[PDB]
């Protein structure tokens, strides 16, 4: 979409080198939990806030129409996400494993109270470059598939959106979610080979 400047390409390329070199030393893809926000329009619009891993959607919220994510809201979301994670992913209840968290750096995602919450949860937060939805599984995989399916829908209500999302998420095979995460290394490689430009 955007015309990347030098600082932006540098940061993309450097981030991807770091993630890729880590990956080659010891793959960590199975420990990533990732998420992002997207507007869904009906009749007005509601923000979908969703988090997922290679096994499926862990937790989501659909905010009241017009409502936005601010710092306080994101902090509570992360807390609620962690409760869902304990219930749905045993490997993490048992603290056999540490969560690796991939989200973008929207201001609410980096505010002081949110940084504190992440420190306390003690999730590892992966680096992520500005203007890089091609590096964010929610964008290049989850919402890319969703957007096509949404384009046919004309939702009557907030309830219709929620129903549709429950159904849609659940109809995807485990393989869909796994592919979206495990696409990361190829994309990190492409980005390093483009010196940080966008790529096909
Ligand atoms: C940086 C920066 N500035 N604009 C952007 C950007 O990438 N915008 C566009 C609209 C492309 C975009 N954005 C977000 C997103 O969250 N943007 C909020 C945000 C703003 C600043 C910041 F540092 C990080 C995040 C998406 O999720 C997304 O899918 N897209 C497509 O990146
Ligand atoms: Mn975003
Ligand atoms: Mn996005």
């Amino acid at each position: 979409p955007h015309e990347l400047n030098e600082r932006q390409m540098e940061r993309r390329k450097n981030t991807c080198e770091i993630l890729l070199s880590r990956y080659k030393r010891k793959s960590f893809l199975h420990r990533i939990v990732t998420g992002d926000e997207k507007w869904i329009f009906f009749v007005k619009k509601t923000m979908l806030c969703v988090w997922w891993d290679q096994s499926g959607v862990i937790y989501y919220e659909l905010l009241k129409p017009g409502e936005t994510v601010n710092a306080a809201r994101y902090q509570q979301q992360l807390i609620n996400l962690n409760r869902a994670l304990q219930r749905k992913r045993p490997e993490y209840q048992k603290r056999q494993h540490r969560v690796i968290f991939l989200h973008d750096n929207a201001p609410s995602h980096t505010a002081r109270a949110v940084r504190d919450t992440l420190e306390t949860l003690n999730w590892e937060v992966l680096p992520h470059a500005a203007y890089s939805p091609d590096l964010a599984p929610s964008d290049y995989h989850l919402f890319a598939s969703m957007g096509h399916a949404l384009a046919e829908q004309r939702f009557d209500s907030y309830e219709s959106v929620k129903k549709w999302l429950d159904e849609w998420f659940a109809a995807k095979d485990d393989e869909f979610y796994w592919r979206g995460i495990h696409k990361l290394p190829e994309r990190w490689e492409k980005c390093v080979a483009s010196d940080g430009k966008y790529f096909e």
